[PDB]
């Protein structure tokens, strides 16, 4: 087996540049350790930026989304009584965010590939990456026994937060920036239609908690629990019983329950890997960040490092231009910390934290006072909302 680009996981990362890469004539391989089916049942992402949207569109990936996405113009924080809407549109200059369930956008790109007939290994056991300083690198691992070679010129390691690519790289070459939050998101996917048009972030006593949406008759809701909790102590019940107590009353008392589609617990934190590359292999999304889930940026992040990887391996194939590829971390890295930077201070000003003077607490209120009260204030939060220009 041979290819051009072999790509390690078909998340949304692996399969969006694929795609991209496929429609450019550049022959790729995707390596998925599991089943379509259980990539398939992954929840997560609701809210994607402009440039993620017209990535899609520039895959010829955008038909569903076009139709089926919702585009928000604003977005609402609840704190100390107030309700406070941010005109996103406004504020930003015209951008807005589409809802679009990232199980959507999985299954419209899982689509898009089987069609082409560009070449999907799933349940590829034991993937392990060779030579990676050489010029002819290569990828082995097992398919109903068998250990297969697959020999390619570069290798995009697109597979996650548990993947083996940053394992590839020297341990003495990386840099690990990481900070883990003390607590964690129970989120409740249910068949209701949402509480509210738009989004509703709240700061409450009790601890964080977020009413989002899919569609008109699909919810997506979360509060903040501790580390220790278990999901299986945490019925149906108790979860709508726990939101109602940290939403504004008038929302809570418009709240449409129901029973859950999925409920799980996701633990937050933030990592950052540099460089985010080594040889031959060059890193993407989860593979060399995670971002808290505050500000919505963690697919957004993987698709601006995907479009900066689909452009550099263009000019390196079309042009003759692989020198350019040498500078692939650098641009990456500063729409990263950037958007580290704000998903850091959305978790800071929404979230309780425990063992807090008085003094912080006092002073997280004055954030939100401050920044939701201003217009250079919210135009901040707005702009890095929407999602800061590709480089
Ligand atoms: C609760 C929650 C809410 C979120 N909300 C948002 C949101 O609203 N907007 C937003 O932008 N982001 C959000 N995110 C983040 C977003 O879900 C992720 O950043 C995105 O899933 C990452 O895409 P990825 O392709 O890099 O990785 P993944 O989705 O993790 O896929 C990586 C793939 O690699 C495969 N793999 C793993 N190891 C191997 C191996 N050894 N060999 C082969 N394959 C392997 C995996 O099985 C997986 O299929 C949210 C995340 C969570 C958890």
């Amino acid at each position: 087996m041979k290819t051009q680009v072999a790509i390690i996981g078909a998340g949304p990362s692996g399969l969006l540049l694929g795609q991209l890469l496929h429609k450019a004539g550049i022959d790729n391989v995707i390596l998925e350790r599991q089943t379509p089916d259980y990539v398939l049942g992954r929840i997560r992402a609701g809210v994607l930026e402009q440039g993620m949207v017209d990535l899609l569109r520039e895959a010829g990936v955008d038909r569903r989304m076009a139709r089926d996405g919702l585009v928000h113009e604003g977005v609402e924080i609840a704190f100390a009584g107030q309700r406070r809407r941010i005109d996103l549109k406004r504020l930003s200059g015209g951008k807005t965010v589409t809802v679009y369930g990232q199980t959507e956008v999985t299954r419209d790109l899982m689509e898009a590939r089987e069609a082409s007939g560009a070449t999907t290994v799933y349940q590829a056991a034991e993937v392990r990456l060779h030579d990676l300083q050489g010029e002819r690198p290569y990828v082995t691992f097992e398919r109903d026994g068998e250990r297969l070679r697959l020999d390619c010129d570069y290798i995009a390691g697109c597979d996650g937060f548990h993947g083996i690519s940053s394992q590839s790289i020297p341990a003495e070459r990386l840099k690990v920036f990481e900070r883990v939050y003390p607590f964690g998101w129970l989120g409740l996917l249910a068949d209701t239609p949402p509480v509210s048009h738009e989004l509703i972030y709240a700061n409450h006593p009790r601890g964080f908690a977020l009413c989002s949406q899919r569609s008109a008759t699909r919810s997506r809701y979360y509060v903040q629990v501790p580390l220790t909790e278990k999901v299986e102590d945490w019925s149906d019940e108790r979860f709508w019983t726990e939101l109602k107590a940290r939403l504004p009353a008038e929302v809570a008392e418009k709240l449409v329950t129901g029973p859950s589609l999925e409920k799980s617990i996701a633990p937050l934190r933030s990592f950052v890997v540099e460089p985010m590359q080594h040889g031959r292999l060059f890193l993407a999304g989860d593979a060399a960040h995670i971002v808290p889930p505050t500000g919505a940026k963690g697919l957004n992040l993987a698709a601006s490092d995907v479009s900066t990887l689909y452009r550099l391996l263009l000019k390196a194939y079309r042009e003759g231009r692989g020198e350019l590829l040498e500078r692939y971390s650098a641009i990456c890295l500063r729409r990263i910390w950037k958007a580290e930077r704000f998903s850091w201070w959305m978790t800071s000003v929404l979230h309780r934290f425990p063992d807090t003077d008085a003094f912080s607490q006092r002073i997280q209120q004055t954030e939100l006072e401050y920044y939701l009260g201003s217009e250079a204030g919210l135009a901040t939060i707005a702009e890095n909302y929407v999602g800061l220009p590709y480089e």
